[PDB]
């Protein structure tokens, strides 16, 4: 037989120092690493088409 | 002796569709017409001049 040798899965880094593998499970229970206030969106496109 | 008229003070609008002649006690009072998140405010300056 021929070995196969496995990797660990990397871990992400998330707000206060917390680890990860997931970004969606990381990111939904610990936050984002800066603070945004907020997103001022910006809206082009059809009338029709912003409802 | 010669005449000499007045004119109404003009008013500006704040926020809740309130009036006043002021602005320092306008804002005060009222607040802006419109809501920002936050101000991300980016510095360009000597690490002295940060201080």
């Amino acid at each position: 037989m021929k070995e196969l040798i496995y990797i660990e899965e990397p871990k992400i880094l998330f707000a206060h120092g917390q680890k990860c593998t997931d970004a969606r499970d990381g990111l939904a229970l610990f936050g984002p690493l800066n603070n945004l206030y907020g997103i001022k969106s910006g809206v082009i496109g059809t009338k029709q088409g912003l409802k």
